[PDB]
């Protein structure tokens, strides 16, 4: 069981705006490698580029799945 | 960003065991559509039992269970 679903991801953080923990849709990168991941929120995966929070090596090459 | 990667799954639970949050492993059901969802942890999944699920998860055998 998951509390809440896919409409929030706890302990979950955008790495554009920072909101913590995404309300809502989240869109995961699968190619940036570092554990800590790279993830974005709905808002600015729509409106499109930051290299990251935590020296993330986001490529605009890489591809971002929604995580449910 | 996601704090501890794949080996905390903060807001999950097992449906079996009961622990919340399920520290290491989780394999969640692609099948049951219930906003709630299946989970399992990865000793209670690698020891196969019946669990329908703690929240009315209408979770039968045949569903199956992949690696989040
Ligand atoms: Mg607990
Ligand atoms: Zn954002
Ligand atoms: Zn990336
Ligand atoms: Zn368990
Ligand atoms: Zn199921």
């Amino acid at each position: 069981f998951k509390f809440g679903g896919s409409n929030v991801h706890f302990g979950a953080g955008c790495d554009s705006c920072g909101v913590y923990p995404i309300i809502g849709d989240r869109y995961r990168c699968k190619d940036c490698k570092e554990e800590i991941g790279y993830d974005l929120c709905k808002d600015c995966y729509e409106t499109p580029k930051v290299p990251g929070r935590f020296n993330q090596q986001h490529t605009p090459d890489h591809r971002l799945e929604l995580a449910r």
